[PDB]
């Protein structure tokens, strides 16, 4: 087994990134990624290249759904953000011994006048 039995979990901090919506809208997306080391002997990297990863993916994952969405239809739909993200990094972190514990969206920025 493991003495330690703490699932405790991390964030990841994202920038946000211009992409124009769908109906050629101009805005600023920005959430939030969680996840928990269950394989140490695996994430012997210290969880450092998982963490300028991650980020760095979320961006190229994140351009494909967010690029297309309706000013209102990205608050709406805010479980489906999460999850494809959740899912994109889940299978490219399992490999890391890391998974995507939970993901969280963070308020949107609107088109500007």
């Amino acid at each position: 087994g493991s003495d330690h039995v703490d699932l405790r979990e991390h964030v990841i901090d994202v920038p946000p990134q211009e992409v124009i919506c769908k109906d050629n809208v101009v805005v600023t997306v920005d959430a939030v990624v969680y996840y928990q080391v269950i394989d140490p002997v695996k994430a012997v990297y210290n969880v450092s290249d998982f963490l300028m990863a991650i980020v760095k993916l979320a961006q190229t994952n994140l351009r494909a759904i967010i690029g297309e969405m309706e000013l209102d239809e990205t608050l709406s739909g805010r479980d489906i953000i999460n999850a494809r993200l959740r899912e994109e990094l889940d299978k490219i972190t399992d490999r890391w011994g890391v998974k995507i514990t939970r993901v969280e969206i963070q308020r949107i920025d609107p088109p500007k006048d």
